[PDB]
């Protein structure tokens, strides 16, 4: 494994919000509220490293639509560029609102990895994203997600983000456990990890080129599935157990119709020009997947740069229940992405909403800037481990 | 069959919430409406197991709605998630608000199956799905809806409310009377019973053989009318009648019993997705020809779009039961009338029996895997596996 | 659809959920506020009021009597062409 190492160091900032200043601005908001029509009480805050968390426990009487219509308004009137209005908290009898605070750090991807969290999620996939509203690292799984979607209007960050998180899958992983298999339509950045041992096939460009990797991986999750009822384990890792107790004192099975099979990730950049290129094909096919991937430990991760109804439709809602929505212009599109609404209403440069499998409470989550230098660095550290080895049978 | 001890006793617990508590609730409820814009006045509270209903006869004057356009207020001046306002209650002038708990406590299943409504009762195919909120047991018979759909959001508990199901028809069940067919494209859960003599098939996982098992299901359909129609009774029941009665007089009727087949397909939305409309025909024609030829379907959505459970789908299916649903457009789309967005998950059955009536909320009872894979076991050894070769 | 309900006027409502039901079939509001049991609304030939007429309630048994005094003075009379 690649140590703690080539990451940027987490440089020394101080600037957190002395509750002087807090005190003042809490105040001001009762002010820039009581101005307009509701009287509001405010009680404690949250202060964090992007945006400010508050609790305005409002006065008898008054509704939650009298603070949700004057957000706009609200909004020209401190400063910000967009507030955002939390309508329900968990327990309390507030209503929450988080305020942009305008000096902001860059997420570091170290203080992310650093976590006592990342050292122990057990799993050989992990999601490393970034820190909470609070500031706590917020760490997902991804065979248990089981798959991804991936919005963002050219805004926040969108190639920043799939490359955040593949880095994350490559500081905890072997080749031997997860190998992935990236499609790019416009090659122009994920054209970087070509040479490292855990690559099953080159770079990939046309759609009609695509679908012959998406017709492979659709034949592996098939043979997948044989080989697992044929050896009477449900999912991957119980399989993966069970040959580690099988050929630990040594007790040989090859060719059941031989180690564990890694858990392939495919991932794609812009699944828009992959629907407009091909238009049918391919969509059933993504939604075949997502009907049989989770147990065979191949995934998906998808990513559109356009929110419309005719990329993301119930097609492609139909397996893929989590979420990442980054900032986009359309409440209409955060209702296309989320089944709640509100995720326009957010600062861009790696801010994404985190919506987590099945239950509706959208975790908001601040992504960790990572750049290319790190990148192509970690690349080059990784190539020692081996060769691009390829079955050529994906085209 | 197994006995009914084999899974978990009745959980001995419950948390009184005192008249004190209840009484401090009343008042908090009445001042809290008397804030905003209406006036009220509690009399008659009724606790239970997940929530607590407070009948209202509310002050002369004020509307329904009104009240009914308060519930996100209310829930923030109450700190719950959710406060789901019934509008309307027969035989009274009351107007129902439902509350949660603190601690909402879980269904036990063997509570269900305690009731004297399971115990008495003897149609071959119950489904107990649980406690109303008066912590009365609900157990409806799938031979009289004679079709449900099931919706929820992902993980509120859809596929426990079919385990549910598929215990409530073994506990009380021999392979003459009941018979299963498990299509499911998932794999997931369902495989477990893969084994139990109940079956025809194993647990159908690819949808193209399972297609083939929806038409043999309209084949057999068609072949058991028409050999009811040579023996001259309408319903699958006295027709039974008519058969046992005439071997215990020693002559068993020649061919020119029969099994209550229940047919539950687990996410037809994949169904309906990969293989195209005519699985929408014969989900079609399956439930047009069913209540008489014992051949009964169960179903299931993660998705309760309109584009999935079309119109031909909710053209025959007259029984449905909704969990927690994303938002009142899609209550609207599969419950016909408003009200399951504001339930509470976990189980949260508003079930709706056949019917121009409200629907009614009960609980389902939180089966685990363990004791499924009990009574797999308890089947297994008590039962042999039986299939049919060229079903496909 | 369009098609069907233009070409024949004379409809009879029961009982229906939305109020968009009673516009839909009965062209007017009233087909929500009914109480089941046979409870109907005649619209009647040509234009007017609908006209809130009960139903009768009859049961299977009274036409199974039907069925046999039918029986007893009746044969069949059927064609083979219109199968
Ligand atoms: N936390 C951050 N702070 C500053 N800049 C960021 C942050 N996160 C992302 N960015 C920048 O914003 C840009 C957004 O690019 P993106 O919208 O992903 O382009 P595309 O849509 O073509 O993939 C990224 O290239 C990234 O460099
Ligand atoms: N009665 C209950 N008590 C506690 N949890 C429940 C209950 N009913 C359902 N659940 C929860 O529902 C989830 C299962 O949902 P499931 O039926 O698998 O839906 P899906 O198949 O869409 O994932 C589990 O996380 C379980 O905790």
């Amino acid at each position: 494994l690649p140590p703690l190492s080539l990451l940027d160091p987490a440089e020394v900032k101080q600037k957190s919000y002395s509750p002087e200043s807090l005190e003042a601005m809490s105040r001001l908001l009762e002010i820039k509220l009581k101005e307009f029509g509701v009287e509001v009480s405010v009680d404690s805050v949250h202060p964090g490293p992007v945006i400010t968390r508050f609790e305005i426990q409002p006065a008898a009487g008054v509704k939650v639509s009298r603070i949700s219509n004057l957000a706009k308004d609200l909004a020209r009137s401190l400063a910000v560029i967009s507030v955002r209005v939390v309508e329900v908290i968990p327990g309390k009898t507030t209503v929450g609102i988080e305020i942009p605070n305008e000096d902001r750090q860059m997420v570091r991807f170290s203080e992310v990895l650093s976590s006592p969290e990342y050292d122990e999620h057990k799993s050989t996939v992990p999601l490393a994203l970034g820190h909470d509203i609070g500031g706590r690292p917020i760490i997902t799984d991804l065979a248990k997600m089981p798959h991804l979607l991936v919005a963002g209007t050219t805004g926040s960050g969108k190639s920043v983000g799939v490359n955040a998180m593949l880095l994350s899958i490559l500081f905890k992983s072997t080749p031997s456990e997860a190998r992935l298999i990236m499609i790019d339509p416009k090659m122009l950045e994920l054209s970087i990890y070509e040479g490292i041992p855990h690559l099953l096939c080159p770079v990939v460009t046309d759609m009609k080129e695509a679908a012959n990797a998406l017709r492979w991986s659709v034949a592996e999750m098939e043979r997948r599935y044989r080989l697992m009822a044929a050896m009477g384990v449900r999912n991957l890792a119980g399989f993966n157990r069970k040959v580690k107790d099988a050929e630990e004192a040594g007790t040989p099975l090859t060719d059941p119709l031989l180690s564990t099979l890694p858990t392939i990730v495919v991932v794609v950049d812009e699944f828009a020009d992959m629907m407009m290129i091909v238009g049918k094909k391919v969509e059933e096919l993504i939604a075949r997947i997502a009907q049989k991937a989770r147990a065979a430990g191949i995934h998906l991760i998808l990513a559109t740069q356009r929110p419309s109804v005719d990329v993301i439709t119930g097609l492609i809602k139909a397996n893929i229940p989590t979420r990442i929505a980054f900032q986009v212009s359309s409440k209409i599109d955060s209702r296309t992405i989320l089944d709640q609404g509100g995720a326009e209403q957010l600062l861009g440069h790696g801010d994404m909403l985190y919506l987590p499998p099945g239950t509706g409470l959208p975790i908001r989550v601040h992504g960790a800037f990572v750049s290319d230098d790190e990148v192509h660095r970690v690349v080059e550290a990784w190539k020692l481990r081996g060769a691009p080895d390829y079955i050529e049978d994906i085209l």
